[PDB]
């Protein structure tokens, strides 16, 4: 019948929403995501200054997903924060901004400056750990005690409900102490399950060549590549973090896939890949697609299927 | 026009083989790979003594590739050094022998008894190190302190040039280190990139279940999903090991497929999941197809295009 839900102290007309990076990195962007069908929406993830990115050609797709080097394009915290403040219409359907900065102390001076906003107008905060670390240190999602630092200092500097995006991870103990480390932290009230797939590569049979220009064409993989990579980090952290929410992203193309994703025990479901390749359209088509899936199956609501996902004995 | 390579001391009629653990447990399964148009074969990693391995199903494979947990299955290291020592045929094509003991003294033991049959016959030597070691921690490959142990503990005790199997890495500052760990220790003449994408998830929406008995579904990913990357892993270490070959591995269906590997970086080019779906024919299909790329870009050896993948400006 309809797919709308309550989560986090707001009601949402279903569980789709764009994928950070995706669609929202103008106000032309942040508008169109808002006219859309989708559930929600977020902002690209900011810095405090602006960034023009890396060379072009940053971003390709291909039938079975994408890779990206963007470089952090975006039009600076400012620009998202007034967007948030003034520009949003909150009537139409919540708006989450995702946070990336370029250290610990770049994050807290965000946050802080979104708190009384997060407080009067209710965007949520989604905080990208995807972000740059010291040196010769991987990512700080990769860098557990830097993961521990990051989330101590912003939880200290902004005292409200916030969500983490999170890279994939690929053995069991790294689920087991990441989730461990989000666990510390009860104002992390979501966890979105995954950024990109990082440092693939993409070659050109013909031309011989990488498809993008920046780190020597290594960048990050979504889309049909990545659906099983994101199903397990979903349920994985699901399992892990049960005081917890959990939000799908990566390989949603349809109904089904975003099926899975709420199986695995995701609330929401973000679409990063097929939004950009197919446009906002898709929201329409997803739901249809979700209530038909439902519908054959007897289900009527989500709460009745998320995160029951079967296994074997 | 030709496919044949000269390296580690032998020939190859061509750079395809099996990847370990497909097509290659039993007498009866090597002696397919040897009569196959394969130019090498690899034993499947074994241990010291014969495993089960865990519960079926453990193996399925889907349009876009597979998922495994089958827990080493094998036959136990005095199987697969007989094997090398007293039934395989060497005028046929290299043998590689895979080994991937539970603790750094299992594997210890089997590469001593290996050295003399390594020494006499010239069976080659594959470490997976891409495998468990305490319950609880990483991988050994995610491990870096344990990875340098074991390969110190190796090379000591075979003393002869040997290989080494990866996971893949996702990060920049991981390719950094596991590459920096492996050229420490200069008997390791090649690296193979790379073993199964670990931990995925896949499920059946119309049973609303995982596909594999172990791990509560979860499992190493082959095939299609892994390509990119597949190719980002051997160029990664193509570039940062210069006194060391590449052998490709994942995502190989087609001879196109391998060509990309082969621009990456790659000598030996491994077959898994396709191999294991298609059967051993796939052997020669890749090989037309393959000569078929070769002819219409006019070059007449591997050597030409390996490793000459072109950046963009
Ligand atoms: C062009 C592009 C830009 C992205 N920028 C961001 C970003 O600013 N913040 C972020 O959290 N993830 C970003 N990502 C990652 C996506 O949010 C998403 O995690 C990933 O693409 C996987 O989802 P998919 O398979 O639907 O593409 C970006 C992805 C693409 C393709
Ligand atoms: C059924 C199965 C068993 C495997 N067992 C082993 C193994 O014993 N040793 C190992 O190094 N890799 C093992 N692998 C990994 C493959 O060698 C290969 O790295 C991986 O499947 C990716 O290649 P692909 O995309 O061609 O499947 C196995 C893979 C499969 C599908
Ligand atoms: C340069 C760079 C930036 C980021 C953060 C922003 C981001 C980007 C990006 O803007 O390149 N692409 C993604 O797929 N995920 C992201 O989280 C992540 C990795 C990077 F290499
Ligand atoms: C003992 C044991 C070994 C491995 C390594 C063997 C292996 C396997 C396996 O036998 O499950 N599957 C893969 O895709 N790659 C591998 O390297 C994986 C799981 C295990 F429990």
């Amino acid at each position: 019948m309809c797919l709308k839900l309550n989560l986090l102290d707001h009601v949402f007309a279903n569980p789709f929403m764009n994928a950070a990076g995706v669609l929202c990195s103008t106000e032309e962007d942040l508008r169109c995501m808002t006219a859309s069908s989708s559930g929600a929406l977020v902002s690209k993830s900011c810095t405090s200054a602006p960034r023009d990115g890396n060379p072009e050609p940053r971003y390709m797709a291909f039938p079975l997903g994408s890779i990206n080097s963007m470089g952090l394009p975006n039009l600076g915290f400012d620009f998202y924060l007034k967007y948030a403040s003034d520009l949003h219409d909150y009537s139409k359907k919540p708006l989450f901004l995702s946070i990336s900065g370029l250290s610990v102390e770049e994050n807290v001076a965000m946050v802080r400056r979104l708190a009384p906003v997060a407080q009067e107008k209710g965007v949520l905060l989604e905080l990208n750990l995807s972000c740059p670390n010291v040196p010769g240190k991987p990512q700080v999602a990769y860098d557990f005690e830097a993961m521990r630092t990051y989330l101590q200092q912003v939880s200290l500097a902004y005292g409200l409900p916030f969500g983490v995006k999170m890279p994939p991870y690929f053995d069991i103990a790294h689920f087991d102490t990441a989730a461990a480390v989000l666990n510390e932290f009860p104002l992390v009230k979501f966890v979105t399950c995954v950024n990109s797939v990082g440092n693939g590569l993409v070659i050109d049979a013909e031309s011989e060549s990488v498809v993008i220009k920046p780190k020597q064409g290594f960048g990050g993989l979504g889309g049909k590549y990545i659906l099983p990579t994101a199903l397990a980090n979903v349920n994985a952290f699901y399992r892990r973090c049960p005081d917890k929410l959990v939000f799908g992203c990566g390989g949603v193309y349809s109904g089904e896939d975003a099926f899975l994703h709420i199986l695995a025990g995701a609330s929401m479901v973000q679409v990063g890949t097929a939004l950009q390749e197919e446009g906002p359209g898709i929201f329409t088509r997803l739901e249809d697609e979700l209530l038909e899936i439902m519908a054959r199956k007897g289900y009527r609501t989500l709460e009745e299927f998320r995160g029951r996902v079967k296994t074997i004995e």
